[PDB]
């Protein structure tokens, strides 16, 4: 830690505080996350250091000293949340939306192929650079460790319904929600409690039943007393988006996690037929 000089606080992660810092040896500028240690943690983390991909924020180093764990990450200058807030008036152009969606699907396909799930995808966890890249951040830290409130907006329905042994499908759901948000400039399911989140999902996609999601009625927190809402049109949900886009989104938002499209399959979707890599307008 003496080898690092803090520059500024750039966030309060879920696990601790995050600083922009400079490495006194390498001269490197990095994102330092101070985690306030179980052996089980150390080893799962050391596994993440090897999960290297262009669309995954690189874990540079893991420093364990004095009952503190420090995670040293690659630094990027902006997150999708800020970029979305900044692009609110005209919206992110569709080609850049497609590019970002495509890259994140690549990152997920990679993680998922190695049986690693993100668990907590959200705009604040997706970092961008001037080159038009977008990267998954805080990847794998959820399985590692377990005042600000945790956002539920991107949580898959199987997690909300109490499934303990959920799959890579949860990340696809979250990315579907982010996709919709880029397109419409409004969060898709902005719930403020677990039941509000679930009921917001139900009101748009219809209350799930055994027809569309076999086994749903036996989930830990399923209640027969859930109100029954009918499903709405995707044409109403993400209007501007073309049919290829709406088709892909619908498959990312399937209720049944086993019907939900995989990241690999999604990369082959016709939506990506004309994908390109534009450069964003970023003010840093
Ligand atoms: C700036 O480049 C980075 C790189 C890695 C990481 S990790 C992390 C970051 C962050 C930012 N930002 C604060 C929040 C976002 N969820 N929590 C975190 O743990």
């Amino acid at each position: 830690m003496e080898n690092f000089q803090k520059v500024e606080k750039i966030g309060e992660g879920t696990y601790g505080v995050v600083y922009k810092a400079r490495n006194k040896l390498t001269g490197e500028v990095v994102a330092l996350k101070k985690i306030r240690v179980p052996s089980t943690a150390i080893r799962e983390i050391s596994l993440l250091k090897e999960l290297n991909h262009p669309n995954i924020v690189k874990l540079l180093d893991v420093i364990h000293t004095e009952n503190k764990l420090y995670l040293v990450f690659e630094f990027l200058h902006q997150d999708l949340k800020k970029f979305m807030d900044a692009s609110a008036l005209t919206g992110i152009p569709l080609p850049l939306i497609k590019s970002y969606l495509f890259q994140l699907l690549q990152g997920l396909a990679f993680c998922h192929s190695h049986r690693v799930l993100h668990r907590d995808l959200k705009p604040q966890n997706l970092l961008i650079n001037t080159e038009g890249a977008i990267k998954l951040a805080d990847f794998g830290l959820a399985r590692a460790f377990g005042h600000e409130v945790v956002t539920l907006w991107y949580r898959a329905p199987e997690i909300l319904l109490g499934c303990k042994y959920y799959s890579t499908a949860v990340d696809i759901w979250s990315l579907g929600c982010i996709f919709a948000e880029m397109v419409t400039r409004r969060a898709l399911f902005p719930g403020d409690s677990e039941i509000d989140q679930l009921f917001r999902i139900f009101r748009t996609l219809g209350t799930p039943d055994e027809v569309v999601w076999p086994g749903v009625t036996s989930m830990p927190d399923y209640k027969p007393s859930f109100p029954k809402w009918a499903r709405q049109d995707f044409s109403k949900v993400v209007p501007p988006l073309d049919e290829d886009g709406r088709s892909l989104l619908s498959q990312m938002l399937h209720y049944d996690p086993n019907k939900r499209i995989s990241a690999k399959a999604a990369l082959a979707h016709p939506f990506f037929q004309d994908v390109t890599k534009p450069v964003p307008h970023l003010r840093l």
